[PDB]
């Protein structure tokens, strides 16, 4: 079941470059991207998926040098996905959510469409002019969709590992994203681990329950 | 299929008191909040688990002045989940982490154990000490485990809804966190919706993949 899948699903440490995922699988995984939940459905993400050779050349120019054990893992697998937040909350972006909302049929009248929107606004207004945290805000819906995304790789039979190491400067330079407002924050190889993957066979870690978790 | 799952899952807005989670359930969503990766396997985080009506409205005094809709939310669902992030990484932290691993088999040698620890200390103190930002970094980790969790309780065919409308400040003194070094950042009450939930009956709406994802 889903327990089976967390218990079992690892941090790939190398993958083989000669298995790519089917086309089916390279669709889920952006379903999967697409999908995930968010604050006030704010999505405030830009994926990059790369899928070709040169592409994940592009990706891997980020950790050349300091990072160079994450540039092996970039360039074997199949698929590498940039998870990127905005760098700010427009309300070009508040508008574009409602109205796809709209269009999608969630709203049964004008008031509960204009309620939605003012209740996104505060919710948004609040983060950027009050606690100042507008960017964090955006940054940790980001990083809910990755918690999505290594289980449900992981539930499709693939494998993959999240990447902090590489150089966001290099990555965000690379492919113009400061100016079109992102900012990369997670890199996620995804494919099928080889036999230089010494990780697939070690027993997962955890903390005890006992620290971690308390009952009320 | 977690495909399904995920494009089948949404946010409830009622719950049905009466219909609480099996007890293998119970155990199960531990589970998940247990085996959630993180950044270095850092896990800088604890659970609070509400699932009597005391702990339960205990929680539920966070869903004041605007955040009066959260309620009845927290207090109808059969389980709530109080995800915490550390406020500060300590060392004390970090040898719990690697001696853990050490205790699970992670290490085939001191030296092996040390490189780990070594790594781990570096990425902490580069949050801590140069960019000044660990506790968004941590903060981070705990959306990623709220992520993970969400399609974790979608795919147990439970109902969840994750919740940033509460009032930290007062969860974090109901419950003594600032003192034991935590602080409240996402609320998830799970169990069964009721016919009153209005959002199980409609469209899930997601931008485009045109605007969000780009192929390369
Ligand atoms: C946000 C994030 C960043 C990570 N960065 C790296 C990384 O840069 N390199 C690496 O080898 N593993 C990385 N990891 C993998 C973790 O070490 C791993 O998730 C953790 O040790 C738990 O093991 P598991 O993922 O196999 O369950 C990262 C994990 C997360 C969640
Ligand atoms: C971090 C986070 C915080 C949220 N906070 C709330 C909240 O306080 N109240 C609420 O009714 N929904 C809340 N939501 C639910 C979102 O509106 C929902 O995830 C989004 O509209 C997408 O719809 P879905 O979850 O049904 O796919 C939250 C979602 C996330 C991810």
């Amino acid at each position: 079941d889903i327990i089976s899948v967390a218990l079992k699903r690892h941090s790939t440490k190398a993958f083989d470059a000669s298995k790519k995922l089917t086309p089916e699988q390279a669709e889920q995984i952006k379903t999967l991207l697409q999908y995930s939940p968010s604050s006030q459905n704010s999505q405030p993400w830009h994926f990059i998926v790369a899928s070709t050779e040169e592409g994940k050349a592009r990706v891997a120019k980020s950790a050349a040098g300091n990072y160079v054990f994450s540039e092996r893992k970039m360039l074997d697998a199949s698929h590498v996905v940039v998870f990127c937040a905005k760098t700010a909350m427009d309300d070009v972006w508040l508008k574009l959510v409602v109205d796809q909302e709209d269009a999608d049929g969630r709203f049964a009248t004008p008031e509960a469409k204009a309620a939605n929107d003012k209740g996104r606004k505060f919710t948004a207004d609040m983060h950027r002019k009050d606690l100042h945290d507008d960017a964090e805000w955006m940054a940790k819906q980001v990083y809910l969709n990755v918690g999505n995304f290594l289980l449900g790789v992981a539930a499709l039979g693939l494998d993959a590992v999240p990447i902090e190491g590489f150089d966001a400067a290099i990555l965000d330079a690379e492919f113009g994203l400061k100016e079109k407002g992102y900012t990369s924050l997670v890199v996620v190889p995804v494919g099928h681990h080889s036999v230089e993957d010494f990780n697939a066979t070690l027993p997962k870690s955890r903390l005890p329950q006992n620290i971690t978790l308390t009952e009320v």
